[PDB]
């Protein structure tokens, strides 16, 4: 079995910015979620080989995880905050699609998403 390559984190042709909103997404949002007791499954791509999930990447065709998001934020991959918010949303939705309601990992993702949304409510106005 094999894992796919990870999502892109470097592309010199993609235009970049570091807006106050993107700074907040790293400093506050990512860093707060990262330290949560339920962060660990989401801190790196799903290793479908290690976890014996041969169907994972047959079902999940837009993989995303907080390790990738952290790299994208630290390496300024984004132009805007919405791109990053979309990555978080993709991560949560993937978990809900692959797993069943009430599964432990779904409860973990839901707790992180609740926290994420709280933090997004204080996203600063773009200066
Ligand atoms: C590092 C990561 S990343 C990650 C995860 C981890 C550990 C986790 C995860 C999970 C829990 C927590 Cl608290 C935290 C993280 N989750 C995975 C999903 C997962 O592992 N999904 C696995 C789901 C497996 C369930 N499926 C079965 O057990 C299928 O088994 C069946 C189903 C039907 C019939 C039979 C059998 C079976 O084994 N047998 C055997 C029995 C023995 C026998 O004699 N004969 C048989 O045929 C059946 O008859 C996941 N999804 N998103 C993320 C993120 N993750």
């Amino acid at each position: 079995s094999m894992n796919p390559p990870p999502p892109e984190t470097s592309n010199p042709n993609k235009p970049k910015r570091q807006t106050n909103q993107l700074q907040y997404l790293l400093r506050v949002v990512l860093k707060t979620l990262w330290k949560h007791q339920f962060a660990w499954p989401f801190q790196q791509p799903v290793d479908a080989v290690k976890l014996n999930l041969p169907d994972y990447y047959k079902i999940i065709k837009t993989p995303m995880d907080m390790g990738t998001i952290k790299k994208r934020l630290e390496n300024n991959y984004y132009w805007n905050a919405q791109e990053c918010i979309q990555d978080f949303n993709t991560m949560f939705t993937n978990c809900y699609i692959y797993n069943k309601p009430g599964d432990d990992i779904v409860l973990m993702a839901e707790a992180l998403e609740k926290l994420f949304l709280q933090k997004i409510n204080e996203l600063p106005t773009e200066e």
